[PDB]
């Protein structure tokens, strides 16, 4: 019993960046810290997509929600952790937090074919060399708009 697409976050430029791979056993938990793209940036979206594409316009958007007031910095010293969590019934939490002021903001994805799955891997095992370029075009990481 697995999550049976790759789970993450957009980050700068449309890219997908993974918190979790699929076939991931479930439950599991993971995390990475995001930053800001941009100097005294005052908030980031977090959209959560589902999916094996480099770019997440290729992806399945789950859900947004918005981490607002942070304070001014240079862009890339703002600490957002994101954390995924699924559990057993297959319910995903996705939680940001600013580590300095401790500002916070969360969603629930409901659990709710195996057929596309099958596809959709495929599809990404087609389209790998033009994705691989792809992430090339982008040198940081991590970066959230």
């Amino acid at each position: 019993d697995v999550a049976p697409l790759s789970l993450g976050i957009e980050t700068a430029g449309g890219v997908m960046t993974n918190l979790i791979d699929r076939n991931t056993r479930i439950p599991t938990k993971a995390c990475k810290t995001f930053t800001t793209y941009a100097d005294n940036q005052p908030g980031v979206s977090i959209q959560v997509y589902e999916g094996e594409r480099a770019m997440t316009r290729d992806n399945h958007r789950l859900g947004t929600f918005e981490l607002s007031g942070i304070p001014p910095a240079p862009r890339g010293v703002p600490q957002i952790e994101v954390t995924f969590n699924i559990d057993a019934n297959g319910i995903l939490n996705v939680s940001a937090e600013d580590k300095s002021t401790g500002k916070s903001n969360r969603i629930t994805i409901q659990n709710e074919t195996q057929s596309d799955i099958d596809r959709m891997v495929h599809e990404a095992k087609q389209f790998e060399k033009e994705d691989g370029e792809q992430r090339e075009r982008v040198q940081a990481r991590n970066q959230l708009e």
